């Protein structure tokens, strides 16, 4: 086997890293943040992995919250006019496989521990390009899944597949106890607010226990814009309370005895969309091979980042085992991200689509759920693999063309 470094300790990079410990290969982790500080930190994503996603960490036996977590049962889905409160149409569908959040709080450190009781090497180290260059020399690969950290941006970014060059949303996140569950399966509940923003929520596992974790995406300048003024977790709960009263008052009524999990229970923030070229060339020109977010990053739960990030990670380590003894080239290293591009792109193209407003046919397939549930189950089936949603969701006659048949079904 080889021996491989990766930078970087998050979903991607220690996914790939403990399954190429189990198949023999050596690695070394550098990463800028002990276990022990993940742990005592803020919390970082919503992180809610689709079955597909969640199924790669079970066949590495990585799965070790799956009895602990809550399961997320299902999407429900609202459009929701903000003056009136009115609900264009609703509706909800079971996945057919669940969907599960583990606090990236608790995956991360747990799994750097497994990691070296793998036999893996944990460095703690902020790599900057100095740094990458000592990689560069002692490894036969280098991989950079340093997620939105800003060595990132070292990598080109990509003007032919960026739609967007600033943040598309601002972003809040909070994890509460005692929100009120929904009988009888649990959800994703997303309420599309026009022209205001987004709301969702869904069970999720956390640092003290079960919880809930409630997601704001705000149209930036927007009445969901408001968390640049909040700074005290008290002013935090507050807003997320005070935004669901306005918006969502079904959500709200949910909320009468939330509290936050803890301390670090929250989050707030914004960044541009972007697809970068996966090749980083150093000053030695030598090369660095992006991973995940660090080519590929959107906006949260549409956006996929952990499910994507999971799904990469499998990809990486089947390009990396298959290649054997041969040197892990530029070439390879294209050839490899392409094979994950195959996959995203589809899945970026759907996400972009949801930060800007509906085109019509889209507003009509997601209304027809409202009438049809076996439309309802193929919308929220297809969050465990939104190529699924091409191409009826993105060509107006494809889209006419599936419903005519979804009704003509229906007799
Ligand atoms: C608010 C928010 C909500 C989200 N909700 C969801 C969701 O509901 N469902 C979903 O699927 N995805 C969601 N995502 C996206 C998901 O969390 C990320 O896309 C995913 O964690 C990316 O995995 P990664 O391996 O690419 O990098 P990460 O998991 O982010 O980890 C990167 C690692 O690199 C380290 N690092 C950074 N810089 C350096 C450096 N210079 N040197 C060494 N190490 C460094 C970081 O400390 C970290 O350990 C959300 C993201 C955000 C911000």
């Amino acid at each position: 086997m080889r021996r491989i470094a990766i930078v970087g300790a998050g979903q991607s990079g220690l996914q790939l890293g403990l399954g190429l410990l189990d198949t023999g290969y050596d690695v070394t982790m550098i990463t800028n943040r002990t276990a022990d500080e993940i742990r005592q930190g803020k919390v970082m994503s919503s992180q809610c992995m689709f079955h597909t996603a969640l199924q790669t960490e079970r066949d590495l036996g990585l799965n070790f919250w799956e009895e602990q977590c809550p399961a997320v049962e299902g999407i429900g889905l609202a459009l929701v006019n903000p003056e009136n409160g009115a609900k264009a149409f609703e509706w909800s569908a079971r996945l057919e496989r669940y969907a599960q959040s583990v606090d990236q709080r608790v995956k991360m450190p747990y799994w750097m521990e497994e990691f070296e009781r793998r036999g893996g090497q944990l460095v703690i180290q902020d790599a900057g390009i100095e740094e990458l260059e000592q990689l560069a020399n002692d490894y036969e690969l280098v991989l950079l899944a340093a997620g939105k950290g800003e060595v990132v941006k070292q990598f080109e970014r990509d003007g032919a597949r960026s739609v967007f060059d600033k943040p598309q949303r601002a972003l809040a996140l909070t994890y509460v106890k005692n929100m009120k569950p929904i009988s009888p399966y649990s959800r994703v509940t997303f309420n599309i607010i026009t022209e205001v923003g987004e709301y969702f929520s869904f069970p999720a596992l956390t640092i003290n226990g079960p919880c809930d974790i409630m997601v704001f995406e705000g149209i930036p300048n927007g009445p969901m814009d408001c968390w640049q003024d909040v700074k005290t977790p008290e002013q935090h709960l507050q807003c997320s309370l005070d935004l669901l009263k306005k918006f969502v008052p079904w959500e709200y009524e949910r909320c009468a005895n939330v509290e936050l999990t803890d301390a670090g229970g929250y989050l707030a923030g914004r960044f541009p969309p972007t697809v970068r070229k996966p090749v980083l060339t150093l000053p030695s020109g030598k090369k660095i091979f992006g991973m995940a977010d660090a080519l590929v990053v959107n906006d949260p739960i549409t956006g996929q980042g952990s499910n994507n990030a999971a799904k990469c990670s499998k990809i990486y380590f089947d390009a990396i085992l298959a290649n054997d003894n041969q040197s892990f080239s530029e070439q390879w290293m294209v050839q490899t991200f392409e094979r994950y591009w195959a996959y995203a792109e589809k899945v970026v193209a759907w996400t972009n689509s949801l930060l800007l407003p509906p085109e019509p046919h889209v507003v009509e397939l997601l209304a027809a759920a409202s009438q049809n549930q076996s439309i309802a189950s193929i919308m929220a089936n297809n969050f465990d693999d939104p190529r699924a949603f091409a191409p009826w969701w993105f060509d107006a006659d494809q889209a006419q063309a599936f419903l005519a048949s979804k009704n003509t079904a229906k007799v």
